[PDB]
């Protein structure tokens, strides 16, 4: 079928896009960098199995893909944002608006623009790539964490109404997902190179390692394949056992 | 001590302000209608125990209450919004921006404006009156429901950093809370007078009745009293046992 | 690899065993009826791809499968119990001891018996088929519901310690899962043939239908395949969007 | 009114019993130590404001109190158990049965024996003192943690059916609750005396301290007073912000 993966160069983009691609799907890709013709061309040449789009806005992206490839069967909203950690009184209100805009309004807008075609055909799959931070908040990251929670609930609430149209909706909230070269949010440097960060991941995850793009890709492909639509409304915590909780003194 | 209750004329406003006042707090009250001198003076006359303020924005409100009453010991962010039930494709992206601005940005702005003084003296209480809809979402109310979820997580996230400063943070998510003359969100009419609505309430809640302003106010006063600060980060589902789930055929 | 599926003739048993077998696993099957040679040989004849075992207790079952097939790579604890709906005062304390023995003690006993070999080689997968009732409890089923919750948490708790040994642990909590000829818990008759039951399902689930054995089996195979071990600790609500919550009067 | 607090000498017993007592309630108390006449007498003399009972079994305790003081209005099931931390393969199955018996079956039995009188009068309050471990499991404590989860869900499930009889049911799951001289579960030594344990509590809780018996007492008295029955079904995490999640390297 035809799928859309946003911010393909970051977060769970390449894992999602490529696995969906390997599955035989036509994968249209979005990314801020695709604004530049040079960037989009370099990407189109490196990945002939993918279809990079120049469109940046939600409804515009949806239309470009629909016209270009017939329709949109699967939506993978790979949302990102660059938040600063900071005491609540140190943030500017605009810092919260920014997080909400990028992490809640964006996925809402994408679904708002594609739900019509999916509901008429009574077929489609919606997947939000959110975050596992809501499951275990770190102090001083209130903007990002609460915005991600809003997106998680958005997905669950959507499943309630789209199910009547045979449209499953899921939310995958990862953490410690190896992002390789992308700074969103666990790049090879220093997460796989620095002893201190490696020790950190070892301590906070049950599997004692970072998650892989392959794992995220496998889940997205599985959910989009229609093999288990009965899981609709599910929020998947892709965080390898995180959070591991500090045990009493005397325990290893 | 001094407490601030926003949108006092609606939702959990009156219950919170009245009970807080009885507990001994000087209660500064905010409401959109207070922009008008005639509305503020009328309220002030009906409720001499309350202290209605005219300030409308978060920053100026906290400053105003601080000048008049020395400081802000308790913040009750009684947030409201007038949403409509709509299939996701029938909403305008603007309708979600509106819900988030009213239900997430606003309480964030209030805490952002008052956190400094509370942290400086290491004392204070923050209470968000959110919603129980995230616990059990209805079809076609994705905007309001997801935004309320963002606020709930915001409260829990904030509890993690403010606890270091001895400042507890809580979220009270009601549903089926009798709002008397306020349209937000269960006015006496029709919820207590129309056969179909009355029956609906007896069906969807375990206690088979609407929640009262007194119960909400009792909880607010209890949490702000300092009697149980160890509950910090808690999201209280004030919905009388809602949601009651449809049982198998034949069961009474 | 080798997988074990318990109570194979009921609940999520057939879906799990059949799909696991298709994936390439040698599937050892347990069932209470296998105590009888006539029942075991009949099953073995109908499903030549499956390997029915006669062993009934956890310890002997794992030992038996280990001798015959070398080792146990995947454990699917498909636990069942025959509860009755009863007001708490109408239950006998014995009825709860029974539910807990069947829904908590049993899976605990299986993991307790197989964990050693999995940890020694640092590989394996553990899947508990629990229930989604804890997500949305019905009145008068406190025994079964609370016991299933104990099992779900058992799975999540186990994921924390076994992750160190590269052993993922998951819980699949279904509801409205078509059990075909099995009375546990949604047999084709009446759930797919009686007007009232059929209508009930369309009302309480988002997808408005029963879950299929194939969907459950797809999930089991996917989790045991090693494609997404990073989901360890996850409780999957396999209930098609259940529970759907009663909306206000007048709404279609 | 008349209340029953079990295992009064341990966990949240003294905080509950005494505060309920200070409120003017007739508080009948149970404790294993009360088996010995000497023990019960020493307690009766030290606390004339409390009514220690010799009965040990659920139904027996309920009858003794009912006959002695007319009826049972409030039930505070202060359940305890002494679990060992241990890899799942190192536990004996009996270790899980023991935890379940003490943490699930006991509270179930108490409610099973008192629900009748409360439902006929259509008045009463049920409070389970469980644990916050299910909210954030430590590795190698699978028996205790999962049993507590079962009790938490038991309370929520019970609220669904008892609400029709105006009977609120709550679960209070504490952690890091100062137990003073009781070994269940955070005695003064070494939790308040040892620098290492003090540093631990400081790190894992948001309020950076142990919870107090007064705080637990205040919540139990509040819930039993009937001031906020609309919170029925609520599970209260009385753990002071726990769990605090390890932040990235470089963060304070
Ligand atoms: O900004 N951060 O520090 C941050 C940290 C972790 C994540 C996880 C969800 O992917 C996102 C963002
Ligand atoms: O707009 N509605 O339909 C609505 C319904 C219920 C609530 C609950 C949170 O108080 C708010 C709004
Ligand atoms: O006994 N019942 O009524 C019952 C109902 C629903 C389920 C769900 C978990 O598969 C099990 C049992
Ligand atoms: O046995 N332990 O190690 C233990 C630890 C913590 C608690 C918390 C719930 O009160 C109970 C038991």
């Amino acid at each position: 079928s035809t799928a859309i993966v946003t911010n393909v160069k970051h977060f769970g983009g390449m894992g999602s896009a490529l696995r969906l691609s390997e599955a035989g799907h036509t994968v249209a890709c979005h990314d801020e960098s695709f604004k530049q013709k040079d960037e989009l061309e370099a990407f189109a040449e490196t990945y002939p199995q993918l279809k990079p789009m120049s469109e940046q806005e939600p409804a515009e992206l949806i239309e470009a893909v629909t016209s270009a490839y017939g329709q949109v069967d699967v939506l993978v909203s790979n949302d990102i944002f660059a938040p600063e950690f900071q005491p609540i009184d140190k943030y500017a209100v605009e810092d919260y608006r920014g997080a909400v805009e990028a992490l809640q309004i964006r996925p809402f807008a994408l679904v708002n623009a594609v739900a019509s075609q999916m509901k008429k055909r009574k077929s489609g799959h919606i997947i939000f790539i959110t975050s596992a931070t809501p499951f275990g908040p770190w102090k001083e990251l209130s903007t990002y964490t609460s915005a991600r929670a809003g997106a998680c609930t958005l997905a669950n609430a959507l499943s309630k109404e789209l199910g009547e149209y045979n449209i499953p909706v899921f939310a995958i909230g990862p953490n410690y997902l190896h992002s390789e070269d992308s700074p969103y949010f666990y790049p090879t440097e220093p997460w796989k190179t620095n002893p201190e960060h490696v020790a950190h991941v070892k301590k906070v995850t049950a599997l004692q390692r970072l998650g892989t793009q392959k794992e995220l890709g496998e889940l997205v492909a599985f959910l989009a394949s229609g093999s288990c639509d009965y899981l609709t409304g599910q929020v998947f915590w892709l965080a390898g056992g995180f959070p591991m909780i500090e045990r009493w003194p005397g325990m290893p």
